[PDB]
């Protein structure tokens, strides 16, 4: 039904594909019942521009204010020399910390039509259908001590620090998702080594007899590494902490070699949550309208399903953005089997196309 | 030349292979002939049963006297039911400690006839050939304080903690191993992020001064990984910290399918280092003699090349182990050509063959 959306562009191409995005947004929205009502913002070096700051006040207000935000990317050359401080990078990683979203989602789900852009053997990646579950506000990124001690500063030491609340909530956050998915979920860390991950371990197993029909599995931080280039299609969803994620992330990200088409959730313990693509914001191709909108609607997609329950119009999205490129069309940037390379808008077109009959 | 070999086979395959291996050397010593003393210790299962320990204190003195270390592998159902610490697996990890190995490496290189048991197509696993590098004395895995704290003890904690030489060393071994390779240094590390990793940015780009003639480039753990993968033919030594040389290390086994024959060699200060396949102890085909030899072998090769300089003798057998496997020729494990499949001695003696 009526829901409200905060939109965020952003730099370089980020404009091109959040369009597309908001036009097959609609497409399915009154055409299943559902209203929306949009509500642009500036975030990145746009804001940087007519506000100064990557991440402008009034724009945390625009968010705040509404139910989901849909996110396209920020960067470029231009103020790729603004002092740290202000810059595109500092104003998106700030309203995530904002927002106080903790889990990112990493959906990797194969196409038929795109199989040849793999690295991996066609019996490996193909049918390859799981979610990478990154815990964001732990680990040893924000962990303090980090610092050099010295004498003559000849010592130095990172901290990996966890409490029983932030583990607790990626964990459970991870098996409501395998819940409704195929119910299907494996845990990883380092639990032989770290007390960390041991802690983890205990928790995860702690949790599991509060979703009886989910078939837990526990693995090492190392394996899963293999197993995702070796037999991908084992898994489900994985929930991993904030280091181990920032990386079965990127391996999971190329086991498929459809880029520029994989989507991006942050969410937290309610259903408020940021969509974007994973790409870049790809600067020298701006206005081309090269841009493949796919990894942001794919993105939009999601955003239906985690943060809505619209899970028809979720499939529909994604199932349209099959069909499309079985047909043979794609925007150049990935590899369809025949061919029919056309543009960012015509492609928008299409997939408005299949959603209406 | 003249050398002293204490040779661990462990429990398992273990003695089949390390077998293969002796007689390989017993067969190259006498390729420029050089004398080579093996004496054999204990270690783990074997250990455990007639002397009460996976890591005999008699197995530690042989190891000191010695010049080099073969070692096959522990492991074993027997003893997978005894106490921790008494386990044969807590032998290895203390005869690594005990001899002050510091640095891991474990060099993969693909095989134009072995592409099929690869998860990557050959038009990116082929022209593989490179080593990782991996430091083993520091990192999250020894480092304090490394326990749970707090109220009711809810929060947790581990230490990534290095010493401006742990750092220092492990980058002017990588550095030399560059050296005698295609000149090349990937150093990996989180400098974004991660202190531990800037001053390891660093350590490494001053090290970089003493060697000219290297190309040393930089990269983020997260994005060496995915490029293992994407393009792993671009490596050639690869050199990181502890924890991230433990994830990278396994994910340069898979992408050949080629477990069966991955060599490795813990190496340290001097020219002492204990070798080693990669691969465990197989338990479940001890004895029907079907195990794979070939990565105790490049092992032993690997021996001859960084612990007495014999760039030949080494290199010998590994051309030696490229043309038993191009002429059809293997254990089982292997994916051969049409291949013939022949029992662990068989092939051993394909290769004494070969040698001459």
């Amino acid at each position: 039904m009526k829901m409200k959306l905060a939109v965020l562009p952003g730099d370089g191409i980020g404009p091109e594909v959040m369009d597309a995005a908001i036009r097959v947004l609609k497409t399915v929205l009154d055409n299943d019942g559902h209203e929306a009502v949009f509500e642009n913002a500036l975030i990145g070096g746009a804001a940087i521009d007519e506000a100064g700051t990557p991440l402008p006040e009034e724009t945390l207000d625009i968010c705040r204010r509404s139910d989901a935000i849909l996110l396209g990317a920020v960067g470029g050359p231009k103020w790729d020399h603004n002092p740290a401080s202000l810059r595109p990078e500092k104003g998106l990683l700030g309203l995530r910390k904002e927002m106080g979203l903790f889990a990112n989602l990493r959906p990797v789900k194969a196409y038929a039509t795109l199989l040849n852009a793999s690295p991996l053997k066609r019996e490996r990646v193909e049918n390859v259908d799981l979610v990478i579950v990154r815990e964001l506000t732990g680990g040893l990124y924000f962990g303090r001590p980090s610092e050099r001690r010295g004498p003559g500063e000849n010592e130095v030491v990172d901290t990996l620090a966890y409490t029983r609340e932030e583990i607790e909530r990626i964990i459970e956050k991870a098996f409501q998702l395998a819940q409704i998915r195929r119910k299907k979920l494996a845990s990883v860390d380092k639990a032989n080594v770290l007390e960390s991950s041991r802690m983890w371990r205990e928790i995860a197993e702690e949790t599991a007899k509060k979703y009886p029909d989910v078939e837990l599995s526990h693995m090492l931080v190392d394996s899963t590494a293999m197993q995702l280039i070796a037999n991908p299609g084992q898994f489900d969803v994985i929930v991993t902490e904030n280091m181990f994620g920032d990386i079965l992330s990127d391996l999971a990200s190329v086991i498929t070699g459809s880029l520029g088409m994989l989507p991006s959730a942050s969410l937290r313990s309610d259903r408020f949550g940021m969509y974007e693509p994973v790409h870049g914001s790809a600067p020298d191709i701006a206005g081309q309208g090269k841009a493949n909108p796919l990894g942001t609607v794919l993105s939009a997609a999601l955003m239906l399903r985690y943060s809505f329950g619209l899970e028809k119009e979720a499939a529909a999205i994604e199932k349209a953005v099959d069909d499309v490129l079985q047909d043979g069309y794609c925007t150049g940037d990935l590899q369809v089997a025949n061919g029919k390379v056309v543009s960012t808008i015509e492609l928008t077109d299409r997939l408005i196309e299949k959603l209406n009959n």
